């Protein structure tokens, strides 16, 4: 029942309910000759919402806000981008203009600036080194170490044991490590191991692109990245 890339035209956004007050959002985008799906998260924060990642671009993110209004009907007040690529920060300006407080680590902000991407405005403190974790409303933010990018964060929702891996975690469908332009292939398996050790009770694991699954998405990722690296 999870929305697939084949089912979502570019410009449309789907929501998928994972638990009471937890949704993923799914969008698609034209990239490097293909159409890719992309996931983010929505977590209820009292009578407000916390958004994890944009929907990969301004038009997609505007559609996301519209979809949230008609499906959930609570305001997005804060957003966190989990690394500096456009599928995570592309749309930050739309969010900011809509009244949303956009957040990222200092590293992500720096890298977004350097890449010419939109820059989340507010800085997350306490995430500078491997293994660091902080609470942020209804979620925990965790820096597992460099992986898909040097700055990538993962997000855990303890109310539902939902682990949002973002792009540091690969879907089972991936046969390569994907876009590795900014990746640390040497560190990535160790960073996955940190996630495995810190979140052993995760029920659901959501990758940055493609279908959610269980904990074996983590070991899958380590396996693919190690094979790639070799
Ligand atoms: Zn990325
Ligand atoms: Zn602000
Ligand atoms: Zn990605």
């Amino acid at each position: 029942e999870y929305p697939t890339v084949n089912e979502i035209p570019v410009g449309e956004v789907r929501l998928y309910q994972i638990a009471d007050g937890v949704w993923s959002h799914i969008a698609t985008q034209s990239f490097d000759g293909a159409v890719y799906p992309s996931n983010g998260l929505i977590v209820r924060d009292g009578d407000e919402l916390l958004l994890i990642d944009t929907a990969w671009g301004a038009k997609n993110t505007a559609a996301l806000l519209a979809e949230i209004e008609k499906q959930i009907g609570l305001p997005v007040t804060r957003a966190v981008s989990t690394h500096f690529h456009d599928d995570r920060v592309g749309g930050v300006d739309v969010l900011r203009k809509a009244g949303v407080a956009t957040y990222a680590s200092p590293s992500t902000r720096r890298l977004a600036e350097a890449e010419g991407n939109e820059i989340p405005t507010h800085s997350l403190e306490g995430l500078s080194s491997s293994g660091d974790a902080v609470r942020f409303g209804p979620v925990e933010l965790f820096y597992p170490g460099a992986a898909h990018s040097t700055d990538n964060l993962v997000v855990y929702v303890p109310s539902a044991n939902v682990l949002y891996g973002g792009c540091a975690v690969l879907a089972l469908s991936r046969t390569s490590a994907g876009n590795v332009a900014d990746a640390d292939l040497a560190e990535w398996p160790t960073s996955v191991e940190r996630i495995q050790k810190h979140y052993p009770e995760a029920e659901v694991v959501i990758p940055g692109h493609g279908l959610p699954g269980g904990l074996d998405l983590l070991q899958h990722t380590a396996n693919v990245v190690t094979a790639h690296k070799n």
